[PDB]
């Protein structure tokens, strides 16, 4: 039409590169857990990953269940995740930009109660829930990584 295209006109950026951007959504975990097989401190163990944010809503994970571990504890002790208590919390709720890394000591899953033998290499799957409505399915791969550190 003299610019309507087709097109867009659009593209001094601005339709972007959408395909997707525009965002929508990025459910807020684009990631791919690692869970520690057993540390040297008994079968108990941690999840050891990044909630990585890409939407800006407070959402409320409040679940890591797994044909892994009997007893998926939810604690938080970075100043900038979840909270400052290692602790076996409600959950951690991401007030927006959950851009918060899961470490054995500093915000985590505590994946308690091994049920059975794990290798180093192996890969269990885990079903997340957030109370926001979500019940996600992700491949939980099984390897200490840095540990015995
Ligand atoms: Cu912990």
């Amino acid at each position: 039409m003299g610019h309507t295209m087709p097109a867009h006109t659009p593209p001094a950026q601005t339709a972007p590169a959408a395909q997707k951007a525009g965002a929508q959504a990025l459910p807020v975990t684009v990631q791919g857990a690692t869970v520690a097989a057993v540390p040297p401190s008994i079968r108990d163990t941690a999840a050891y990953m990044t909630l990585t944010n890409k939407s800006d809503q407070p959402i409320k994970l409040v679940g890591a269940a797994t044909p892994l571990a009997t007893s998926p504890m939810l604690m938080t002790t970075t100043h900038s995740g979840g909270m400052a208590g290692m602790k076996m919390v409600p959950w951690l709720t991401i007030p927006a930009r959950g851009t918060l890394t899961l470490q054995r000591d500093g915000d985590h899953v505590m994946l308690m109660g091994l049920k059975r033998p794990l290798k180093v290499g192996e890969t269990v799957n885990i079903t997340l829930k957030a109370t926001d409505g979500r019940t996600l399915n992700v491949a939980a791969t099984v390897k200490k990584n840095i540990e015995g550190r």
